[PDB]
């Protein structure tokens, strides 16, 4: 029995949480209640298997069990139409079906939060149910959220209320901590969505390389044979978490933190503090630990990678191991490089050895390889230096607008919402990274952009409308950012034709938070650029200034919300004029 296996390892609490998440991530639409029922029915069953390891079907594979359980409600196509099909499938892939149907942008209602007075009550009254609801609301909106980590956020979420509800001003003590979590969780999910994408779209060889480079930077003192160990395991964890095998993901994940702490001295010296706390906190700590200092006297790469005359031979013997080693070596001594840049170099090298080793005199051929790294390394550096200057002058809002205009001209087919979400995120890179010394900027900035661009890539893949986005996304993982930077403006895009409804501002917007207004302002700027691609950043500006005037105005006018209706068609007349 497997269900028993995992139960003993995780225990009741976690076993129950992980299975809730899994269910929530599979049927994002179904109501809180139903999941709980199934989770319980499933948990009880487990409790019998522990005793009699051959009872009913305790001999099966988690999936069969998990799958049939969901299929007791999925067959209701009136609720989940395209799902009933999944249930009519077999064992080899009734699962794939489900995986293939997760929605990255669920049509789930915004999640507003009641006054602090209610939350505390509800929290205090019933706790487990309070935290279950949390997990359910997150896991269903983030179908790829790194499960094991979600538990960490939960324990954290719990302590927020547990302490704030006993304050002198709950609202003051909670709100903040809750805000700080909302963000961190959105960050964490993105980082993970990229991981799953790599594995799923590009294969594990690609995920491995990413890991080798990243880990080699974090643990410069670690040895190639050690890192590989770590990378091999790590991959498996994530391979599981992303395929939806949450339990084993959580198990293996723990075993890895166990290992890493045991062999502390062999890996990093900043692991101490991490290995002195609760599992959940230990794991989350290791994953976010600062790179170790760089080993003192280190040979030059050129030594064994360009000058040696046995290069091509070694390449032939174990090309995978060889390149792995090159990456590990170049990474460990370059924490100032973004993981994708390292990966870009690594690919440039491989490509070179390929053409070069089949030459009349390899050495002569691959002797100037580092000469090609120069361009690759400066490209991001300049990009960053540039974009941080602009950011520093315009401020975050203005900077986002800039990127809003810029991207919409790039890929005009893309849906306004996505363009808005993505450009907003892209601009957050300014505040996030620009305040860093060049030494930490590039890793900060360019890796952050691979995460953001991956949203656009996944969001897009749902309803593909621009081959340009498709090309850039599917072509090469490591090169996406460069690929998009390359794009200027779509010369084939046929401008849109105004729609009364699209540019009619009402008073309803006068109740929304400040943020939700800039957003309404931005969603406007996008629709403009789509109607006037060849327009300039000059015209656009003056206009944005105008729309600001409209809101500040009507939102302070006493007429029925009619201004917005009559003046709404009035501004439309002015706009078309420009
Ligand atoms: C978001 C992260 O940086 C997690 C990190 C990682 C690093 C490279 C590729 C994938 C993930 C990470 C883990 O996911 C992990 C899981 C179990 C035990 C130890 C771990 O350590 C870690 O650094």
């Amino acid at each position: 029995s497997e269900v028993a296996h995992r139960f003993k390892d995780l225990g009741e609490e976690n076993f129950k949480a992980l299975v809730l998440i899994a269910f929530a991530q599979y049927l994002q639409q179904c109501p809180f209640e139903d999941h709980v029922k199934l989770v319980n029915e499933v948990t009880e069953f487990a409790k019998t298997c522990v005793a009699d390891e051959s009872a009913e079907n305790c001999d099966k594979s988690l999936h069969t069990l998990f799958g049939d359980k969901l299929c007791t409600v999925a067959t209701l196509r009136e609720t989940y139409g395209e799902m009933a099909d999944c249930c009519a499938k077999q064992e080899p892939e009734r699962n794939e079906c489900f995986l293939q149907h997760k929605d990255d942008n669920p049509n789930l209602p915004r999640l507003v939060r009641p006054e602090v007075d209610v939350m505390c009550t509800a929290f205090h009254d019933n706790e487990e149910t309070f935290l279950k609801k949390y997990l359910y609301e997150i896991a269903r909106r983030h179908p790829y959220f790194y499960a094991p980590e979600l538990l960490f956020f939960a324990k954290r979420y719990k302590a927020a209320f547990t302490e704030c509800c006993q304050a002198a001003d709950k609202a003051a003590c909670l709100l903040p901590k809750l805000d700080e979590l909302r963000d961190e969780g959105k960050a964490s999910s993105a980082k993970q969505r990229l991981k799953c994408a790599s594995l799923q779209k590009f294969g594990e060889r690609a995920f491995k390389a990413w890991a080798v480079a990243r880990l080699s930077q974090r643990f410069p003192k670690a040895e190639f044979a050690e890192v590989s160990k770590l990378v091999t395991d790590l991959t498996k964890v994530h391979t599981e978490c992303c395929h939806g095998d949450l339990l084993e993901c959580a198990d293996d994940r723990a075993d890895l933190a166990k290992y890493i702490c045991e062999n502390q001295d062999s890996i990093s010296s900043k692991l101490k503090e991490c290995c002195e706390k609760p599992l959940l906190e230990k794991s989350h700590c290791i994953a976010e630990v600062e790179n170790d200092e760089m080993p003192a006297d280190l040979p030059s790469l050129a030594a064994d990678f360009v000058e040696s005359k046995d290069v091509c031979k070694n390449y032939a013997e174990a090309k995978d191991v060889f390149l792995g080693m090159f990456l590990y070596e170049y990474a460990r001594r370059h924490p100032d490089y973004s993981v994708v840049l390292l990966l870009r170099l690594a690919k440039t090298y491989e490509t070179t050895l390929e053409k070069c080793c089949a030459a009349a005199d390899p050495h002569e051929c691959y002797a100037k390889v580092f000469d090609e790294f120069k361009p690759l390394v400066e490209e991001p550096q300049n990009l960053i230096k540039q974009n941080c200057e602009l950011f520093e002058q315009l401020g975050e809002y203005k900077f986002q607008n800039a990127l809003l205009v810029r991207y919409t001209k790039k890929v005009p087919q893309v849906s306004t919402p996505t363009l808005v979400e993505v450009s907003r995120n892209l601009g957050k890179v300014g505040s996030k990274c620009c305040k860093h010394p060049e030494a930490k900027r590039m890793p900060c900035a360019e890796d952050y952009l691979s995460v953001v661009l991956n949203q656009l890539c996944v969001l897009h893949e749902k309803t593909p409308v621009s081959d340009r986005v498709t090309k850039c996304c599917t072509e090469s993982l490591v090169n996406r950012r460069p690929c998009f930077s390359a794009l200027e403006v779509d010369e084939t895009y046929v401008p849109k034709e105004f729609n009364a409804e699209t540019f009619t501002f009402h008073a309803d917007i006068c109740t929304l938070s400040e943020k939700e207004r800039q957003i309404k302002k931005q969603t406007a700027l996008v629709e403009l650029v789509k109607h006037k691609p060849k327009a300039t950043k000059e015209q656009l500006k003056a206009v944005m200034d105008d729309f600001a005037a409209f809101v500040e105005k009507c939102c302070k006018a006493d007429d029925k919300e009619t201004c917005f209706a009559e003046e709404g068609k009035k501004l439309v007349a002015a706009s078309q004029a420009a």
